[PDB]
C-alpha cells in the first residue's frame, strides 16, 4: 500500500525529485561532497542558487526590475518583515490590511508591532468569503496593502488581483505559489514558504520590485533586510542550503511538467473532483466557502452537518488513515477536514480521496 | 579520497550522510520522507524532541535553562540576542568583547537596538583575547556579549571570562560541542548549526528561562525566545530536515564520547597542525598567541608573516590536486585555513600534515 | 527515456507494462501465463467480464446496450457495420458522412454490401466538418455513419450530430474513453483498442440490444453482432491477451479520473501544442479549423503550409536523437503528426512543446 | 509444478515465456514494448518477415503459396474459405468431409456462401475416416474442405487424400507443423495459432498464388486473401504481439528439429497414453479406430464405452489436486481428454502416464 | 574491511605497512633489503639510533637510563629480569605482585634463580589490584616485580606503587606507549614489541645505568644488560628487521601526537566498549572491578558472570562473518576479549561498538 500524502506544509514532494535527492546525496554531481556538506561560498553551490533564481524569474514571468531573495524564518517570519522593510516608506508608518481568514488576520496583528494597522473591510463573521473591493476603506498615506491570496485553513483564494488605487502591493501565496501564472507587474512584495507548493521546510521565496528597497527601520535584522540580502544575492550569512537545493529541484519539476499555466489547469481538475462530490452530497459533505472563492489548493468540509459529526468525523479520518492516505485531519482551529492538493498531489491520488469519499457517502448517508 | 576542511557548512560523519540517504524516501517506515513530514505530527515530536533531549544530554544543560531552535542562522542571533536582551535594565546598553570578525559584527549589529559599547580598548590585530582584567565592564549593561571562537581570526577562549555577576552571552557558532561547556555560567548561548552540530538551516539556543520577557516590541516573533520556548520551537514551520539532520550528528556525537571525548580529539587534531607550524622555522606563520589558539580553526600563511601570495597559490592548488577542499583562507584574511571540527578524522589531519611537511620539504630555502 | 508519439498502435502507461511482465509466467499465482488460459476458464471470465464492466462503468453504457469484443480491428467493423445494420430497412441504403481518411475507408468498403450515399459535397481539403443541417439525410437509409475523430487529418468531433432519428454509428477508434459519451444516441460504437484503451488484436463494440437480428446471410459468424453478444464474446477463441491488456488500461483510466479527467487532461496537453503553432507567426502551419481542431491528433507542416521538406527531415531527425519516436505524419499527407492519447503524460507532450519551441527559435525567418 | 494440457488455447514453451517477459518493457534495446510496437515500423518489418520466413521454412512452403496472417481464428475462416473460394467455378458448390465436430461447423457455416454437399453417409459417430473411395465428388464443386485433426474427437488424417484433382482446404489447426506436410498438394492451408504455434489472435494462412481473385463481393477486405497477399498482412493493424509471440513458438520449434522431430516427439507422446488405453483392459476406451487415432488430442472414458461418471469426476479432482489441468473432455462429448501439443512436453505426458497408472491400480474391478 | 583485535601479535597501522612493502626490495635507495642489512653496516646503524632515540623522545627517558633490544621476547625476560638483579643483595630475595597470568607466570619463572615472595595473598580471581598498604615488602629483596597491564584478565595499573625505594621492575607489554611514563622511578622496564609498539621478535629494555654488573655467572650473554648495554644491542645479530619495524611504528606514533595522544586514544575507545558493558543490564559482565579495568584489553562475558556458551559462540561467528578477528578471549579464561593497541583505530572501536549494540538489541530478553 503506497501512502497518499495530503500534508498541508510541509507537503508532499515528487517521487522523482525525492529519487535524485537520495541518488546525489553523498557525491553531488561527481564533487565529491554532499549539498548538506556544500560551502555556500563555492562555485558549485552558486550555480545552486543562480538557477534556483532563474526558475523562479522564467516560471513566473518575474520582470528584470523586481529583486528573487532567499530568506529564513518561514512565512511568519515575513509577517514582520514586511512591516520592517516596508511600513516606513510612508511617514505615517500606516498600513493596510485585509483579512481573509487565519494567516492574513496573524499576519496583520504581527504588524501591529512596527506601526499602526488599519483593516480595510468590516470584520467578516466566517471566514467563507473574500469582502467585495467596492467596500474596501483604503488609506492613501498607508505605506502598502497586504492581502493573503490563499488562506490554507479556511480555503479562501483570491481568483484576482485587487486594485489597491496604486498602491504598494504585498500579498502572501505560501499555500498556491506557483499553482498558476501570476502578474508579478502589480506587485510591490510577492513571499512565499517554499514548504508547501515549491519545495521543502526552511527557505522562503520573496520578490521585491527594486524600487522599494532601503524603507527599512532600524530594528529590522540584517538577515531580513530586502536591502541587505538582494545587494548580497540571499548570500549575506548561510543560508538554507540544502533547502534552496530542494527548492530548484522541484521548481525544475514544475517546468518540466509544463509550468505555472499547466499547475492552474491541473488544480482545477484536482479541485472540480473533489468539490464535485461535496454539491452533490445533498448536506452530507458541506463547505461553507462560497464558490467564486473556493481555493484551488486547500479545501476544508464538515460531515453529517455544518457543525460536524464528530462520530463520523472520526470514522473518515480513520478509515481513511488505514487505507494510507495522511494528513487529511483539518486545522486544529477549526476541526474538521482539510484536503490539500498541492502540485506534487497527483491526478490518481485525488482520484482516491474521490473513489473513498463517494464510498464513504454511499455507506452513511441516510 | 576527497578531505572537506569546509569553515561551515562542513563536513557531515559519513555514517550519518548514509543513514540520511537510505531513509529519504521512507523514514523509519512511515511511508514518507523528513522533508515532506509535518512539524504538527507525532513523527517530527519524536524528532524535534530527542534533538532537544541531545542537546541537554551532551551539554549538561540544567533544567532551568530552554533549549529552542530558530531560523536566521548566526547572524540571526546578532539580531535576536539584542531584541530578547537589550532591554533587560532601562539603560539599553550592551557590554560587548571583540576579539574577532565575528564578535565585531554583532556588536555592529547591535547598535541597532541600543547603546552597545565595547569593553576593551581596539586591538591592532586579533591575535589575543584582551585580558578579562583590562575590561571597561558597565554595570547597569544589560549584558556582556564575546565570541568563544572567532571562525576567521583563530582567537578561542578555552575560559569562561568573569563579567562581574552580568548575564552572559556567548557565540559558539563554531566550537558547539567541541568541548564540556559549563552552562550554568551563561544566560544565553547561541550556535549555527553548520559548523559543527549539523548543516545550514537551524540554530540552537539555550536561554536561562529567567531572561524572557524582556523583548523589546519590534522583536519578529519567530525570534522571540519567550514566544518559540512557549511554542517548543513550533511558533511556525521550523527546519525540519535541518533539525532531523542534526539529530543524527549529536547521536554520533554522542556515540564517540560526547563532549568529553571531543575535545581530546579537538587537542590531538589542533596541536598536530600547530607542531607543524611551530617547527616550521617560519616557513608557516600562525599569528596567533599560543594560549589563545583555536583548536577549531588554524590560520597561517606561506613563507612570511605578510604571506607569499605565489607560493600560496601552489599549496591550495596541489592540496585540491590531492582533494583536499576548502583549504583557502577566508576572503577577508587570505592566506590558509584549516577547519578540524568533529566530523573531521584523525585520518583527515594526518593527511593534511603529511602534505604540508612535504610541501615545506620542498620549497624552503 | 522513450517518448512514444505512436498513432496506433499507441504507448501503455507504464504501470501496465510492469503488471504484465509480473504476471506472465504466473498471473495471480494461478499456474500459467494469460497466452495460456483456456477461453472457457474461470479465471479468463474473470478477465473478460471485468473488462466489459470497466467499459459500461467508464462510459456508463445503458442496460439495453451490449458490449461486445471482436477481432478484425476497426477496418473490421468496416465491413461488419454494414453486414449487421444496413438490413434494417429493406432499401440497404446508408448515410455516411466523410470527414477524412478513415471514414472515407469506411463508405467505400461499405459500398461492397449496399448503396452508399455520401450526405455532404466533397470537401476539397478534409479541414473542417459540413454542417450537420446541411445534410442531406436519406429518411429511408438503415443507419448513418461518421468518425469521430480522424486519425490522419486531425478533424474531431466535440458534438453529437443530429440524425433525425435514425440509428447512428460512430467509429471512435482513435478517441474512445478520451471523453464522456452519452451512449443512449448511439445505435452502435466501435473502436480499435490499440489508439487509446490498450493494444491491437481486439475491438470493443457497443450495440444497442434491438439492432441485433438484422445481420445479412454473407456475415461471418465471428462478426455478427447477435451472434457474439449471445455468447458474451465467446462464438470462438478471443484475442485472449488483448483482451486482458485492455482490462488493465481500463483499470488505468479508471484510477486516473475516469473519462471525465481524460478530457481535461487532452484539453492540457492539444492545447500547448496547438497553441505553439498559432504563435509560431506561420512556421507551424495547421490547416484544420480552430472548432473542429483533433484533441488526440495534431498534423501540421514546417515552414509554409505546403511544407519544407528541409525543414521536415531535421525536425524528425533531431526528435530521433531525443527518442520521441513515431512523430513523422501519416504515408498519405506526410509532414509531422503528434498524437496525444491517454497513456501519453504531460511530461511527455512537454518534451515535444520545449522541442518545438527551440527548432522554431533556431530556424525561423 | 503446473502441466498444462490445454486443448486451445495451450501450453507455451517456457523458454519463449522468459524470454517475452525479459523484452516485454525494451523489446532488443528499441526502448518500446512490442504491445506499443508500429505495425509500420522497420522493427516489426523484421518480426512479420521472420515469422513468415519461419512458417515457409518448416513446412517447406513452396514459392508459390503466399503466406498470411489474419484475425478472426479459425472460425473466421470457416467463412474466409467460402467468401475467398466458393466462386472459383460458377455453380459456387463446395464439397466439405465432415469427420467430426469442427468439421461439421465449418460445413454449416458454409452454407450461408453457397450450397454445401457432404461427401460421405452421416456417420453414426465421429469414429473413423470414411474411406475416400466412398467419397461422392462433385466435379463441378468449386473445392473440397477436410479437417486435418479434429480437436474434440480425436480423428486425424496421417494421409493427404485423392480429391480428384480438385482444390483441397484443410484445416490443420490442431495439429500444425507436428509434422511435415506436402504443401504443394494443398490449395488453402489455415491454423489458428494458439493450440500448437503460438498464443490466440492471430491465424496463419496459406494460399497457393493463382487462387487470389476469385473472393465474392461480401468478403470484407481484411479476410480477402487477395487484399492481405498484396500487402503483406498489413491491410490493417495486425495483431502484433500476436505474431511476435507465433514467430518466438517457430524458433523454438526450429531449435528442437523442425516439423521432423515435431512428428518423433507425437509420436512418443501419444503412444504413452495410448498404450496405457490398449492395456486397460476396458478401463480405459477411446472409440476412435486405431488407424485413425490423433497423436494431438486424445479423447476417453472411463469405465465403459459410454462412461462412468462417478470414477471420471474422482480421476478428474485428483489431477486438478495434482496440477494437471484441463484434462476435462469438451463439453459436447464429456470424459477425459489430453491434448499433447508440441509445448507439451515428455515429462509431462509422463506424470500423466503414471498417474492413469496409478489411477487404474486404484480402482479397476 | 578487515578490524583486527589481536592480543599479541596485534595490528600494525595501515601506513607503516604500506612503507614496508614499499621499500622491501631496496630501502631507501641503498639497493638491498633490511632483511639483508648486516648489522654492522653504516645504514642499519641509523636505523637502530633512530629508534633508540624514538623511545627515549616519547617516554622522555632521563639521560642515566640505558634503552636496549634484546630477543626473546616478554618471557624472556622474565629469566633475564632475576639473572641481572637478583644479586643487586646478597639475599637472593624478590619481591613479586602476581596481579594476573603474566605477573604469575613471571614469579614462577623468578623461582629458578633465587627465593621469591608473592607480596599479597592468592585472589580467589584476577579481578582487582591487592591494596599496595597490604602489601608485604621485604626490605632486602634485591628488587620489586610487577605487571602494569594483565593481557589475560584486564588488570592494569594507573600507578606508580610505592616500594619504599626498593628498584622497581615492571612489565609494560600491554601498554608500552600508551600514556606518558615516569621512568625515573623505575629500575628496569620491558615490554615486548608484538603488542603495541611493533612486531614479534625484538623487545625493549629500559635499565638504570647503576644496576648493570650485578649478573649472575649463569645469565647468557645475549640476555646480560651489562653485555647488551655496552654494545649498543649489537653484542651479536640482533634482530634487524624487527627492529626496522619497531623503529617505523614509533615514528608513527610521533606523528600522531607522542605518548600523551596515545592515552586520550585509548580513554576514547576504552570507555566507548565500557560504556556499553555498564549498561548491558547485566548482557554483558566484565568481572573486573571499575577501578582497576584496563584500557588495552577488555574481557567479559556474555549472558551471565560464568558465559552463556551459546550465546558468546553465536557472537565470535557473527563477529568473524563482520571480519572482527581475534576477538575469542584467552584459553585460560574463555568468553570474549577485545584488545584495543595503539593502531586499533577509533573506527575499528566504533565497529565494534555497533556489533556489541545490535547483538544485544536481538538477544536481550
Ligand atoms: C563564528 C561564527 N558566527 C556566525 C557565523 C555565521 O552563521 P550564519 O549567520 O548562520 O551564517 C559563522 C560562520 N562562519 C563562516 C562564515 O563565512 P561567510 O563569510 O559567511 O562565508 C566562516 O567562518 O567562513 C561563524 O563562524
Ligand atoms: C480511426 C481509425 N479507424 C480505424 C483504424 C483501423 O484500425 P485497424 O483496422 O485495426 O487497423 C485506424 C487505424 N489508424 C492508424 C492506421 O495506420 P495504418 O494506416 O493502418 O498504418 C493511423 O491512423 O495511422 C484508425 O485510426
Amino acid at each position: 500500500r503506497q501512502v497518499v500524502n495530503f500534508g498541508p506544509g510541509p507537503a508532499k514532494l515528487p517521487h522523482s525529485v525525492l529519487l535524485e535527492i537520495q541518488k546525489e546525496l553523498l557525491d553531488y554531481k561527481g564533487v565529491g561532497i554532499s549539498v548538506l556538506e556544500m560551502s555556500h561560498r563555492s562555485s558549485d553551490f552558486a550555480k545552486i542558487i543562480n538557477n534556483t533564481e532563474n526558475l523562479v524569474r522564467e516560471l513566473l514571468a518575474v520582470p528584470d526590475n523586481y529583486k528573487v531573495i532567499f530568506l529564513q524564518g518561514g512565512g511568519c517570519g515575513q509577517f514582520s518583515a514586511v512591516p520592517l522593510n516596508l511600513i516606513g516608506l510612508k511617514a505615517g508608518r500606516c498600513a493596510d490590511y485585509v483579512v481573509t481568514g487565519a494567516w492574513s488576520a496573524k499576519a496583520a496583528e504581527e504588524a501591529k508591532k512596527f506601526g499602526t494597522i488599519n483593516i480595510v473591510h468590516p470584520k467578516l463573521g466566517s471566514y467563507t468569503k473574500i469582502p467585495d473591493p467596492s467596500t474596501w476603506n483604503l488609506n492613501p498615506d498607508a505605506s502598502y496593502v497586504y492581502y493573503c491570496a490563499n488562506e490554507t485553513v479556511h480555503g479562501v483564494e483570491f481568483d484576482f488581483i485587487p486594485d489597491v488605487k496604486g498602491a504598494v502591493l504585498v500579498c502572501d501565496m505560501s499555500s498556491n505559489f506557483l499553482s498558476k501564472p501570476v502578474d508579478v507587474s502589480k506587485f510591490g512584495v510577492i513571499f512565499a514558504g517554499a514548504q508547501k507548493n515549491v519545495g521543502s521546510a526552511g527557505v522562503t521565496v520573496v520578490i521585491v520590485r527594486d524600487d522599494l528597497l532601503g524603507f527599512a527601520l532600524r530594528e529590522c535584522p540584517s538577515v531580513l533586510e530586502y536591502k541587505v540580502q538582494a545587494g548580497n544575492s540571499s548570500l549575506y550569512n548561510t543560508p538554507p542550503c540544502f533547502s534552496i537545493y530542494v527548492m530548484g529541484l522541484v521548481l525544475e519539476w514544475i517546468k518540466n511538467n509544463g509550468g505555472a499555466a499547466a499547475m492552474e489547469k491541473l488544480s482545477s481538475i484536482k479541485s472540480q473532483t473533489i468539490y464535485e462530490i461535496i454539491d452533490n452530497s445533498q448536506g452530507f459533505y458541506v463547505c461553507p466557502v462560497e464558490p467564486q472563492n473556493r481555493s484551488k489548493m486547500n479545501i476544508p468540509f464538515r460531515i453529517g452537518n455544518a457543525k460536524g459529526d464528530d462520530a463520523l468525523e472520526k470514522r473518515f479520518l480513520d478509515k481513511a488513515l488505514e487505507l494510507n492516505m495522511l494528513s487529511l485531519k483539518g486545522h486544529r482551529s477549526v476541526g474538521g477536514i482539510r484536503a490539500s492538493l498541492y502540485n506534487a498531489v497527483t491526478i490518481e491520488d485525488v482520484q482516491k480521496l474521490a473513489a473513498f469519499m463517494k464510498k464513504f457517502l454511499e455507506m452513511h448517508q441516510l
